[PDB]
């Protein structure tokens, strides 16, 4: 290579390994590059937002493209700063050789780098509900984020909540319904076949101090979703056949951390899939590897992930700076 | 005026608050009194897509989006000087200095800090023109310095708060003198600390006498720092992390519980204070004081904002 220090292996070792160019691991590389530290930061080119034309609730990028901020990111990263090294391959394997001290990581390739420091930064993929149609409406008509999404598509008559997978809790369903009366009339909860939920979220609505007007509970089995003709709309086909037209479907599904590594380096994993890491700095329960933004917080969105790189940044400039070479 | 939210602070910390309430078409009144942190700064870093760009950009490019796309967000250039609960997180009331009230459902307190300068004649002429508070924010630019200086004061008198700052000056300078005014056995035990440590001592000098005053130098951003009765030392630059507090009496007159550093007490994930409805975000609210911290405790605050407001009662 060229930046780093020399092993006995005749590679150069890195600060820092980052495995991720979405905004998390871009904000890691920007903390690190502010104190001359050097890092590898490698892009598979898989991002959560792909789908994509306009970012929401990110100050000073409001209705942005997500490329944008990414290219802002990488030029901001090389144009005044030169110890961040950009590798466009993907990483199919990571292993620490020395506790805390050297990590390596493996290409799809066959090529090696070596950093004093791990920050997994691999985001997560959303997992389909197996119900024909959803793949076609998904982030066009089925929405998982309504701080991200769903202002532009106010005024509506009636629009759907899936409280299917993790949102088939009442706690869940009713959060996401009420934040969908702020854009519809009317808000119908669907339970696909579970009558005794359908009930649960009524009477949890109807015995809560604000009540359940505005709600709608449908219990019956979806058959498939149709991508309605007009702007965002999906027609439900519920039972035998009926079906039903709204205004668009919000459902915040479940999620997959990206790569095999929490597995690799036997990471402590939440029940919920993400990578477990503990404030102030984001370290995993293996020391010296960090993991920031969507790979690892429920709190999956671009403000958090950018704070949780800057965060991690700190705290690998303090190990760094701290621990022999 | 009766609005869901009045949030007292237009800097990164109260704009990315409202952008996460005019999202979902709530209501706020956002109070800027134009009193910024880092109003004497040209150049942010560490911000994602922001790097070297006016801080003002940033409130300019918020208030932009928020007054274009958005029409639930309103603005109110004046100071708030008192704000009250009229009924228990039911409503709160803030009256400005023109002796105007408003109402909301629920308040924000993102009014920032202070940061309170030694004294120490020269001090106020060094403040971020030569004494620099965060290495990064600030220290990059001035790198490949010969020396440079921490000051070993205040909240920075301890072993482990000077080393860390030492360390990091030592990335942008041959050597780190790390001062402390006068005691002596600081300077002891933050030599033996290095010393004792992994990495060691190497490139770090230790200075123990009384600081009389600091001199701006003429050339870049070196400071003289004036020691015992005549002796001197030119620095590159001097490190400092000010001790701070809260701007607004708002802590007082809520009774909000209050950090150990004089911060607004508040609890991830929504970063409520002591008293249901009232919110805290940013510098005021946080020992991160930095802007991407800001900016994402603003949104999550905004998530819990809009929890309370549809889960209780208009
Ligand atoms: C449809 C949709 C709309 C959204 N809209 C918004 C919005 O408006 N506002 C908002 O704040 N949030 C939004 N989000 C959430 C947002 O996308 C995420 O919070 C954010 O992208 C997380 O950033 P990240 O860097 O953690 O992961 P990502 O941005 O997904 O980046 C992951 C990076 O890791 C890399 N990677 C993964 N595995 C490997 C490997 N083995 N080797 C090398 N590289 C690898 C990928 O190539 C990629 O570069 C939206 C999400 C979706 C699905
Ligand atoms: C010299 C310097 C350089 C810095 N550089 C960087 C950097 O490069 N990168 C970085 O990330 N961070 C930097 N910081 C830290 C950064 O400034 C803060 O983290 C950030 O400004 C916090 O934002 P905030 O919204 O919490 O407070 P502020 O940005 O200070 O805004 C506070 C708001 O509250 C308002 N307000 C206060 N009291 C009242 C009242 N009574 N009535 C009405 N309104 C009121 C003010 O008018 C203002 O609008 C720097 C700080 C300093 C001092």
């Amino acid at each position: 290579m060229s930046i780093g220090k020399l092993l006995s292996n005749g590679a150069l070792l890195v600060d820092v390994l980052i495995i991720g160019a979405g905004p998390a691991g871009l904000s890691t590389a920007t903390g690190l590059a502010r104190q001359l530290h050097t890092a590898v930061v490698f892009d598979s080119g898989v991002y959560r937002n792909a789908k994509t034309q306009h970012m929401h609730n990110v100050l000073g990028w409001d209705h942005r493209n997500p490329a944008e901020l990414r290219a802002a990111g990488r030029a901001d990263l090389t144009t005044r700063y030169s110890t961040i090294q950009f590798q466009n391959s993907t990483i199919e394997a990571i292993r620490q050789v020395e506790t805390n001290q050297l990590f390596e990581a493996r290409d799809n390739e066959g090529h090696s780098w070596y950093g004093r420091k791990v920050v997994l930064a691999t985001g997560v993929r959303d997992i389909p509900l197996d119900i024909e149609g959803y793949s076609e409406c998904w982030a066009n008509g089925i929405y998982h984020c309504l701080f991200c999404d769903g202002y532009e598509e106010r005024g509506q008559e009636t629009v759907g909540v899936l409280a299917l997978g993790p949102i088939a809790n009442p706690a869940r369903a009713l959060h996401l319904a009420r934040m969908a009366l702020r854009l519809s009339e009317s808000v119908t909860i669907y339970t696909n076949g579970n009558e005794q939920l359908a009930k649960e979220i009524q009477q949890a609505a109807e015995e809560s101090p604000v009540g359940a007007s505005g709600l709608k509970f449908e219990a019956r089995p979806i058959r498939r979703f149709e991508k309605g003709d007009v702007a965002k709309t999906v027609i439900v086909h519920l039972g035998e056949s009926e079906s039903k037209t709204e205004g668009f479907l919000v459902y915040n599904p479940q999620t997959e951390v990206n790569g095999p590594f929490a597995k690799q380096l036997a990471l402590n994993m939440t029940e919920g899939g993400d990578i477990l890491t503990t404030p102030p700095f984001y370290e995993t329960s293996v020391p010296g590897v960090f993991a920031v933004g969507d790979c690892a917080t429920p709190l999956k969105a671009v403000t958090p992930a950018v704070s949780m790189g800057s965060l991690a940044a700190g705290g690998l400039v303090a190990q760094l700076q701290a621990q022999a070479l």
